[PDB]
């Protein structure tokens, strides 16, 4: 509700 | 509800 | 409801 | 489910 | 569930 | 569940 | 979503 | 979401 | 979310 | 019962 | 019962 | 019962 | 399941 | 389950 | 479960 | 929900 | 929810 | 919730 | 209910 | 209910 | 309920 | 519901 | 519910 | 609920 997700997994290999 | 998802998985190999 | 999805998986190999 | 979601309700008497 | 989520309610008498 | 979440309620008499 | 309400009831008596 | 309400009830008596 | 309310009830008597 | 009701599932292999 | 109700699941393998 | 109700699960292997 | 009802109402008038 | 009812109401009038 | 009811109400009038 | 599941009702009026 | 599940009701009026 | 689960009710009026 | 089991497995080796 | 089990497994080795 | 178990496992070795 | 009610189960290895 | 009610279980290894 | 009610269990190794 009225929320936001920028990212969950940023995986740099 | 009135929410936003920018990204979930950003995987750079 | 009144929501938006920009992206889910951005996979650069 | 059986809710009121993302709505506007105006009443005048 | 059986809630009022993200709504506006205005009443005038 | 059976709550009032993220809402605005205005009443005038 | 990205909308506007100018007014709902304009009443002159 | 990114919206505006100018007014709902404009009443003149 | 990133919204504005100018007013809800403007009443002149 | 044993469902997926209004949910989001993302699986990356 | 044994469901996924309004949830988010992200699985990266 | 034995559900996932409005939750977020992130699993990275 | 594997049960028996002899009688429910015996009404002598 | 594996139960028995002899009678519920015996009413002599 | 494996139980018995002989009677509930015996009413002599 | 609001049901009668495997029950017994006896009503003498 | 608001049910009768495996119960017995006897009502003599 | 607000149920009768495996109970016995006898009411003589 | 009013039944009988003589045997299930008679194994001779 | 009013039953009998003579035997289940008779094993001779 | 009013039952009998003669035996379950008769094992001869 | 999802039960084993008034049943017999025999397993031999 | 999710129970083992009035049942017999025999296992032999 | 999730119980073992009025049952017999026999295990032999």
């Amino acid at each position: 509700v009225q929320s936001k997700i920028g990212s969950l997994d940023n995986i740099t290999h």
